[PDB]
């Protein structure tokens, strides 16, 4: 008795392309020897707390939005033997057709917008300003996992190497209730970020007026 499951019915990894433009800004990043990387962790407290914005107002006209979690803070968790630093939020989280669309589609316009002022003298510290510094997390990552939860979807597993695609997949592990954690698989060179000191040295720099709870775990 050795059955065979030939058909599974929904394809459970589904790899996509990246818009041309947004590859082309991650590669630019993810190769860049911009001396000023720290900006990074300023650019994901700063979509952590726009995300946090984001449920906190909702739950004023539906209480019942913060089910799934009633504190809004933000927690950063670097992992010396995975080689990893964490971010996790517990904002409104995405759904999968927003964190396809967002990571994958929509991002076009700003990372277009940001190449043609690169060139033109502008520097990457200000990506920001373009709505896509999410991708500033290439310049110290190789590989970055979004696993995101919103209340309207089930959690979901982002992931690139900006070799010019991603993959998102249903995620059944430890559930995070809601927000967004994203883990980023350090380069070999930018271990720094891997030491609570310089960890709080960044956030005291950049981030010291958002107005959410920055806790450190080590
Ligand atoms: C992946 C990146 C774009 C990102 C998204 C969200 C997220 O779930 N968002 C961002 C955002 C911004 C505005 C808004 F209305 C809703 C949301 C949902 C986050 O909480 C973080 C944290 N670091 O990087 C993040």
């Amino acid at each position: 008795h050795m059955p065979e499951e030939v058909h599974h019915g929904e394809e459970e990894v589904e790899t996509f392309a990246f818009q041309a433009e947004i590859a082309q800004l991650m590669s630019l990043i993810i190769n860049t020897f911009y001396s000023n990387k720290e900006i990074f962790l300023r650019e994901l407290i700063s979509n952590a707390s726009d995300a946090l914005d984001k449920i906190r107002y909702e739950s004023l006209t539906d209480p019942s939005k913060l089910d799934s979690g009633k504190e809004l803070k933000i927690d950063i968790i670097p992992n010396p033997q995975e080689r990893t630093l964490t971010l996790v939020d517990t904002g409104i989280g995405m759904t999968k057709a927003d964190l396809i669309n967002n990571l994958g589609t929509i991002a076009k316009s700003g990372t277009k917008a940001f190449m043609e002022a690169l060139q033109a003298g502008a520097d990457i510290s200000m990506i920001g300003q373009f709505g896509v510094g999410f991708y500033s997390a290439y310049l110290v990552a190789e590989k970055v996992v979004v696993i995101t939860k919103h209340n309207d979807d089930e959690q979901y597993a982002w992931e690139s190497s900006a070799g010019g695609s991603f993959t998102v997949r249903a995620d059944h592990g430890e559930p995070i209730g809601r927000g967004t954690k994203v883990i980023l698989h350090l380069k070999e060179d930018q271990t720094e970020y891997l030491e609570e000191r310089r960890v709080k040295e960044v956030v005291k720099k950049h981030s010291q007026f958002i107005g959410y709870p920055i806790t450190l775990y080590l």
